[PDB]
């Protein structure tokens, strides 16, 4: 067929139970993740193509870059909780790969004050327990779909986008095929 396991999506042989409709992995310190996002914008793409009621949720993971990529997850969950993902995942991005100027916890605070959110409301976020099982949330996700690598996407906790199946030539195929395929995935 079109569509077929084993080439644009793999399926999860332990499916998981009560996940996100559609679940992102990434890492601020990847850089296929910076094309990703910044360049490909497969994120927004692909909720473009989303059917009426399906939630797009994206995390962050611990596993690239030691104490900096733990602290980018934190961000990543106050970000979260505060709703201003859209306001500082471009800036994270480039601070960290492309000016390669937030080396510490402290420079990440600095593009959330940058980007108009108040020092003590980022504090406050930093430090609480919202933001610590947030933390927590986006580690159990990747345990639970077994995660070896980013980016990812999975769908309905059963299936595994397979961007190494799909054509390589025109990005703006890829992304629309990508884009399709969690469509398809999505309506399974």
């Amino acid at each position: 067929a079109q569509y077929e396991d084993g080439k644009q999506y793999t399926t999860l042989e332990k499916p998981v139970a009560g996940a996100p409709q559609v679940l992102e992995f990434f890492s601020f310190f990847c850089p296929h993740c910076y094309q990703f996002e910044e360049v490909l914008h497969i994120s927004d793409n692909v909720k473009k193509k989303l059917p009426e009621g399906v939630k797009m949720t994206k995390y962050h993971v611990n596993f690239m870059g030691g104490d900096l990529g733990k602290d980018l997850t934190q961000a990543w969950a106050v970000a979260m909780a505060l709703g201003v993902e859209d306001k500082v995942t471009v800036p994270l991005f480039e601070g960290v790969q492309k000016t390669q100027t937030i080396r510490s916890a402290s420079d990440i605070r600095d593009v959330f004050i940058n980007a108009g959110i108040k020092g003590e409301e980022y504090d406050a976020a930093w430090n609480s327990f919202v933001v610590k099982s947030l933390v927590a949330q986006q580690e159990k996700a990747a345990a639970d779909v077994q995660l070896r690598g980013v980016p990812a996407m999975f769908v309905n906790g059963k299936y595994q986008l397979n961007p190494q199946g799909m054509d390589t030539s025109n990005m703006d195929v890829f992304v629309q095929q990508y884009a399709d395929t969690v469509k398809y995935l999505s309506e399974k």
